[PDB]
């Protein structure tokens, strides 16, 4: 019955993804349920014959199959989940329309766009309108988001289905909201909008008027352009939008609770409220947000990513660690370190780069692992991990890792020189790790190792089992293809290498434990997306606690302002 | 209040007035009363640099000054009058907004064109909304007529000044009606319709949306053609108009009794109804429609125009004389006879289309005068009207003929062969009519001979007298810029030409009358456009009653359906 | 027969003026003439009911009536000038059309816009094509500027006329180059340019084909966008401009010299090039741009302008004045000091604005003096020009100034205290200047004191006249509305109130100088505007050197890199 479009962004990977959930968080705090579908206005599916990481962060979060990139936020804000009907893109409509012309339902007639493109979109909102989450029966309200990039040349159709829901039912059941960046001068200083006269003339030349405020900016600029935007679209001049988001998420409620808007929306669509202390509940989001900004620590942390500039390996990795590190009072600082000038692209060029990144992992304290794209980088990561593990410095358990985790290994503890690197050029003899799919049921043939599987662990006692509650099968996924081989894995038995997890089989072994060492996690899952503010994730949270062991800071505080 | 949008057509001489004038009516018929206010896409008035005639019929029907061009058949149909605020176009809004920019009101701030535009039409909206006519206080509903040109880069503004009335208000108060001609090909057979897909685009580019049904015809087409327009315009299928018009005004009202329009008005904007019958008053029109066909006499009908098309010399004319025809039961046969070439550009050319124009005019019984156009015809207009005089056949008083008639009556009766035509080389010695403008009150300088006149007869017993039920001033205008001269009418007086009417001052011998004829009419004004179905006109009346005085015909019928 | 466009900038007040300026000075230091013809797409003059200043820096840099606003640095960098016949907007051009179409010369014809507006602005471009300055016979290359804005609702018929004289001559004649500013990030730091991107579809849109590359910047990017905009333009990869102009006029030369542009030009329009050291002669800009950057002074110089940001006021005065200055090689440092916050605005309010401002201009050197808009701010200024003179500080002669400078001396050396502001409330007894228009030949009535005007001394031995090499008649322009009266300078001649310059019927006293102060200069002319590089402004330059008198510095260099 209720239907509210969301507008991201110009481009995947600008910041469109703290905008969309928080209209999503808004009903979810006054007594009421929602979704999230999107729609990807490119050509196919991202996770087909793309790179693995380049410009979307593609992963595995509760999922069977492949995912989008802009879906992790929703899941540990919100309470609902995403399934395989929830990543709607050009390729998975397209695969339905040639089938369909093909068969024969409409006598074969040749068609164009109107009124068969605009309908079949109607197909895909009100099948997903009374089937939501496990959580909810049927949400009253429906909102569609609109990720990647907006206006191009698939964007006619796009005008002409959002109007036939509209036009059926009353003008109290939708609100047009674009998009209008606001750019920032050099010379002057004045902020003087021009996407904002420019998304208007867009509009109104195809069918549509805007009414909502949009608006984007990092501080609380003067009162001298509020006005200015009021005239333009002809709306209430109380109602202009100031967010001044920077890099986090609590610059959102702050706002509405001094402009006016939570209780606009209200009486717009005819909709019901739990009333208690200002329309939604506030002290959930105010107990983590001024608690945040009152811990420090500036420890030297030394990171490995994959380039200089800002990737898509850590988007939604450094948001949710955060959070879940407000237990222990204590701030960890990320750096720049790039793993392709490392190796000997830099000490047989200038050993001016290559000198001062040593001097801040030696002396630091948690050390991860990157990842691998083909053969642009394979030497550096092997002793980016052998000097930690002889430093009495301890790892955790990062996944793209368990191919040079046995390389250091058995050159170290033995001396396997021919035991290299096996997923570029697969020749040498004591290949460990190799490619092999799944040959059980399910996925048959040449596929991806992923998917909803049963992780059944081995031992007890450890550091990756015991925040659980000590539990028996947990549910977790994956996101690697190459397996590991049980018939080269007898040298790993008769030394201190044990493994406190395995599957169902007992053949595949998806984590390992070194013995001896005071901590050191590794395993293949990512527990990084699974980062809940109220579940911290077991291994970055249990190498704080095992450092210093401060559990009396709690007793000191004894809450001041009371 | 109520303010409703009247779009004509797309270029000026098409049949725009019938259609306009369809809405004009429909709430004068049930006891309300509104006003007629109209705009040019054009330049500026046709009546200033423009020739008199070739494109747009313009009159003095009413008016001190200059008028428009579809403004005669209003004042006929309904019961309001045009004067000097109703004739607005394009020149007349740029004579105030460059004299507002340059002494300063607005402190002289450089805009571009909003809101300064958009608010200056609103001045001519709300001070005609309350200034009707002589014969009402204030009409409640006030409607625009949309004239000239339909689509043009000057028409951005108007777009942006029609939804600013609209979004102030309720929605129960304006619907937007654009334009969709229905061409028919000669080839195929399916009415298949373009601009009306075309129209519904250009709509959508400016950001408006239609609601009503726009179409035109002349035949009754099949149904398979009426449900097309509703599926592309998201309106109901039952309530399209087919209309078929030819070339009358009785082709409309048969047509709102059939689909069901006249109530739909009525429940859309709340207003008030007197039903009697059929929401309004029908018995009126029925009365003149159904006996305009039952009559018929096929007479010889000789009328001089311009050229062979359709041009603007008559397209007002021969509507309004057709309807105070109906008294006399008798049909006048209109021909094509062309002034242009029939002097020595044909006789000495080819002589094809010159004996054959005086085969129809020979045996005639009314002949008319046409007028001048700068040197393009004076020596046919002059044996065209003695030639009717000799053969004791009647003629008609029509304008733009007194500079003729003066010079066949002094070759007949005297023998002045130097009197020629003066206004194109005044340079003879008898010139008798010259060029001399208004010397009194009002009108300084060089001028025109127009507007608001007394006129005064002089005799008593006549042919344009005793039908307006013996007066003594009737308010007459004129449309011409020659007068008569006081001292060269010497040899009118001693011979039989008395003057059966003069004006305030006796000098100006405006209406003229030769004895022993049996009905000789010449004057200047034109009492063609006061042609009211009530009130015949003087001249063409008299012919008819007093060539076969038959009135014993309405004793015969003796009402048939009764 | 050579017509190169010029475009400037999309607001009138960002730095399109030295971006123009480097294609005019191109031809003329290769041996050849042009002019400088720009449109304003404005209403009309800005001069005429808008504010005298506020956004367009308006003067009388040799004109006898109203100038723009970018055309001081033509006649100061090239060696032409501009008349009346240069100052062409949109409201000049409708003077005349709607003449045209009034009196009658295309018989009065209803037409639209084509082909009548665009053959419009031929007349306006083939006249000034033969007719240059004074200075040249014919200019061969006629370029066209393009001021203010770009790209609106006028725009239009621009376009169709630019393709007119393309497509009647060959393709060697023409370059096409439009704007696309380069905005900089505030969170990643890759220079992703939008407005590149779109201005390729709205030249494509219309009829266009970009041909150049069009680019802004202030430092050195790297050369990972170079080849971006190659692409999507199908241009030369070797011809990207990186320009990185930051807010002078030295930044544009040293880059022809390092891509290759200065002879690209020649071979594409089949012009004629004067070789000697580099196409073009160098050596004059690099004297002038090498020396500039080798002198330092850092004096506190307390300046009085209007606002706090970038106004109209000083962008054009102060790049003038510092190119004269390098005769002493001292280096004047400018502040911010706002009139308006200085009155009973700020002691009234908060006193901490108020302190900090007489800690600047008590120590200082050179005091200048503002001007007068309105009344907003007249009791300020008279304070800070009392205070200087007490203090032994000389003055500059800055005009807007003379009805404060006779307040001040009234109510010291004597006591009249009747004598206030004029411009304001013209009540007083004792008022002094009053607004006595010309009553002279040439204009009549209440118009504005300037124009073409003969300034005649009448002393000898000054500051302002010895610079001139002893002049008698130098001609000088104003700009103010304000005179003197000769009845009520009684009081100024009995004490030491010279006047060293008069006019032509002395009676109107121009410029006046006190007796006993070491450097007093007063006037009412503009010396700002005509400070050439060649010749030194009188006022500023002899205040430096009457202050330390150091003319042994040329013969401490003695070229060391020579």
């Amino acid at each position: 019955m209720k239907y509210i479009l969301v507008t991201g962004g110009v481009i995947s990977g600008v910041g469109k993804g703290v905008i969309a959930s928080s209209f999503g968080t808004l009903l979810k705090s006054c007594g009421l349920d929602v979704t999230s579908i999107k729609i990807d206005p490119y050509i196919n599916i991202d996770a087909g014959t793309f790179s693995p990481y380049e410009h979307g962060e593609v992963y595995v979060l509760d999922d069977g199959a492949e995912v989008d990139l802009d879906l992790g936020n929703y899941e540990r804000f919100l309470d609902v989940t995403l399934h395989r009907d929830n990543n709607i893109t050009t390729g998975k409509i397209y695969k339905l329309v040639i089938e369909k012309e093909r068969t024969g339902e409409y006598l074969g007639k040749t068609v164009q766009v109107v009124p068969h493109i605009t309908d079949a979109i109607q197909e895909w909102v009100e099948r997903v309108a009374q089937t939501p989450v496990q959580g909810s029966s049927k949400p009253q309200v429906c909102i569609v988001e609109l990720g990647g990039t907006i206006g191009d040349i698939e964007g006619m159709p796009f005008v002409e289905a959002f109007r036939q829901f509209q036009f059926r039912v009353k003008r109290e059941n939708f609100c047009l909201a674009h998009v209008s960046l606001v750019p920032l001068p050099k010379a002057t200083g004045e902020p003087k909008t021009k996407p904002t006269q420019s998304s208007v003339r867009e509009l109104r030349g195809c069918g549509l008027s805007p009414d909502l405020i949009v608006c984007r900016s990092e501080k609380p600029i003067g009162l001298e352009v509020k006005e200015k935007i009021s005239n333009f679209c002809h709306v209430g001049p109380d109602q202009v939008i100031c967010i001044h988001d920077l890099n986090s998420i609590y610059h959102v409620p702050l706002l509405m609770e001094q402009n006016g808007v939570i209780e606009y929306l209200n009486e717009r669509l005819q909709l019901n409220i739990d009333m208690s202390k200002r329309t939604k509940c506030l002290q959930q989001w105010r107990d983590l947000a001024r608690r945040t900004e009152t811990v420090r620590r500036e420890v030297c942390i030394a990171v490995v990513g994959k380039y200089t500039k800002f990737t898509d390996s850590y988007a939604s990795v450094v948001k949710a660690l955060q959070h879940a590190a407000l237990a222990v009072n204590r701030k960890l600082e990320l750096v720049f370190i790039e793993s392709c000038l490392l190796e000997e692209e830099t000490l047989h060029s200038e050993p001016s780069k290559y000198h001062k990144e040593w001097q801040k992992l030696c002396d630091s304290h948690g050390i991860l692992v990157p990842g691998g794209f083909g053969s642009r980088g394979m030497e550096g990561k092997i002793r980016a991990c052998q000097w930690a593990r002889e430093n009495q410095k301890p790892l955790l358990g990062i996944c793209l890792g368990l191919q040079a985790a046995v390389i250091e290994f058995a050159r170290n503890k033995l001396g396997l020189k021919d035991a290299n690197t096996t997923e570029i050029d697969p020749n040498t003899a004591n290949a460990l790790v190799i490619d092999m799919p799944e040959h059980h049921t399910g996925q048959l043939g040449g596929t991806m190792r992923l998917g909803k599987r049963i992780t059944v662990f081995s031992d007890g006692p450890s550091v990756i089992r015991q925040l659980y509650g000590n539990p028996k099968s947990v549910q977790e996924r994956h996101r690697h293809r190459y397996e590991v081989n049980p018939k080269y894995v007898h040298l790993l038995e008769e030394q201190g290498m044990r493994f406190v997890g395995t599957d169902v089989d007992k053949t595949r072994m998806e984590i390992i434990e070194l013995s001896g060492h005071p901590y050191f996690v590794a395993t293949q899952y990512h527990p990084e997306y699974l980062s809940r503010p109220l579940k911290p994730s077991p291994p970055f949270l249990g190498l704080i606690l095992a450092s210093v062991d401060r559990l009396n800071q709690y007793i000191q505080r004894g809450c001041r302002l009371s």
